[PDB]
């Protein structure tokens, strides 16, 4: 037992690719808050859970807080709930079981839950011809937004 006050701190850094894993983003949504996930398929996948982690439960798929484990999921979404939250913390753990035993647990990825742009609508009414006025804006007042199509 070489346990001591040593501050060596060996890395075992994040390897890049060419093996199965799972990632969690939040894109292509409507105007109600949600979250998503995506994974790389393999020979035999297994259970893969998640959790929130704070003093109070920020977002919850159930009535109270939840975990929402699932078995053999490739690309599917998951909803959330309400608090004064901007960026929640999700500790996704994935027992892959591709081999006899293989895991990639405790991937504490802090996902973000906010609308990027902001839209306001003004309607003007002529005699049976109708025009829209669309006042677009950015939600946060530090980072700007770019655009591709509307």
């Amino acid at each position: 037992c070489k346990e001591s006050t040593k501050v060596l701190v060996k890395q075992a850094h994040n390897l890049n690719l060419g093996e199965y894993a799972l990632e969690l983003k939040s894109v292509q949504s409507d105007a109600l808050e949600s979250l998503q996930v995506e994974v790389e398929v393999q020979k035999n996948i297994g259970n893969m859970k998640n959790l929130p982690v704070s003093f109070s439960m920020d977002e919850i798929q159930a009535r109270k807080r939840y975990n929402t484990p699932f078995e053999n999921v490739r690309l599917e979404y998951y909803l959330l709930d309400q608090i004064t939250a901007f960026d929640l913390i999700i500790k996704t753990s994935f027992t892959k079981k591709n081999d006899q035993g293989t895991f990639g647990e405790t991937k504490k990825v802090r996902i973000q839950c906010y609308l990027q742009l902001s839209v306001s609508v003004e309607d003007i009414f002529k005699k049976d011809i109708f025009f829209f006025k669309f006042l677009l804006n950015s939600s946060v007042r530090e980072e700007p937004v770019i655009l591709y199509s509307s």
